[PDB]
């Protein structure tokens, strides 16, 4: 029933997910000027090269890339982690216009759009335990801003097409997600949630400095695809983001000066 439409967007959420309202929601604003920079936290640890791609997907709010999880193949851990998580999907919120489309916000400025890989950690055992959890999730969030191409971005847009309605999917193998990264790994972090619904306080957030540029082609291709299945009225996905939330009694650490 929820989604970004007038009727069912983020102001409703709170009605079937109260959560929606709690301590430690997502996404915030980053006030670059009050996050902290703290010395004791890690360089990020960022293992792909044995990821495994499976599918993509078409899931009614967003896109996604699903990956095999079954083994420590593509993990995350260092930064501010404790312990190893699993790399299980990523996916994207973008905008109508370059102007908006990112859920996190940096000094109040909106990007285009912004890709979240999502890890799970694995002294849980799998994602439906790793929610539940206040130190379940780690999403690595990069901000994508509209400019140049990102070649490594391309066999992604090149495949829309194929999944233009809710439900669709296609076989999407030997996808390397290394190419979506920028060249720093320079971080904000903070404790946070879901940013869809069931919007669980289970992640810690990493979010990093530096954006990547995509094209206007590139961005032009996600605003095809299509919030309705097919043979429904054609509404096209976009911004399908949450507005920032309320920051409350959290703090933003910076990995950098
Ligand atoms: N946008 S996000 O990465 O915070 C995210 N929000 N919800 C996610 C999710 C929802 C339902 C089931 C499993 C997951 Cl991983 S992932
Ligand atoms: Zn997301």
């Amino acid at each position: 029933h929820w989604g970004y439409g007038k009727h069912n967007g983020p102001e409703h959420w709170h009605k079937d997910f109260p959560i929606a309202k709690g301590e430690r929601q997502s996404p915030v604003d980053i006030d670059t000027h009050t996050a902290k920079y703290d010395p004791s936290l890690k360089p990020l640890s960022v293992s792909y090269d044995q990821a495994t791609s499976l599918r993509i997907l078409n899931n009614g709010h967003s896109f996604q890339v699903t990956f095999d999880d079954s083994q420590d193949k593509a993990v995350l851990k260092g930064g501010p982690l404790d312990g190893t998580y699993r790399l299980i999907q990523f996916h994207f919120h973008w905008g109508s216009l370059d102007g908006q489309g990112s859920e996190h916000t940096v000094d109040k400025k909106k990007y285009a759009a912004e890709l979240h890989l999502v890890h799970w950690n694995t002294k849980y055992g799998d994602l439906g335990k790793a929610v539940q959890q206040p130190d379940g999730l780690a999403v690595l969030g990069i901000f994508l801003k509209v400019g140049s191409a990102k070649p490594g971005l391309q066999k992604v847009v090149d495949v829309l097409d194929s999944i233009k309605t809710e439900g669709k999917s296609a076989d999407f193998t030997n996808f390397d997600p290394r190419g979506l990264l920028p060249e720093s790994l320079d971080y904000w972090t903070y404790p946070g949630s879901l940013t869809t619904p069931p919007l669980l306080e289970c992640v810690t957030w990493i979010v990093l400095k530096e954006p990547i540029s995509v094209s206007s082609e590139q961005v032009l291709k996600f605003r095809k695809l299509n919030f309705n299945g097919e043979g429904e009225p054609e509404e096209l996905m976009v911004d399908n983001w949450r507005p920032a939330q309320p920051l409350k009694n959290r703090q933003i650490k910076a990995s950098f000066k």
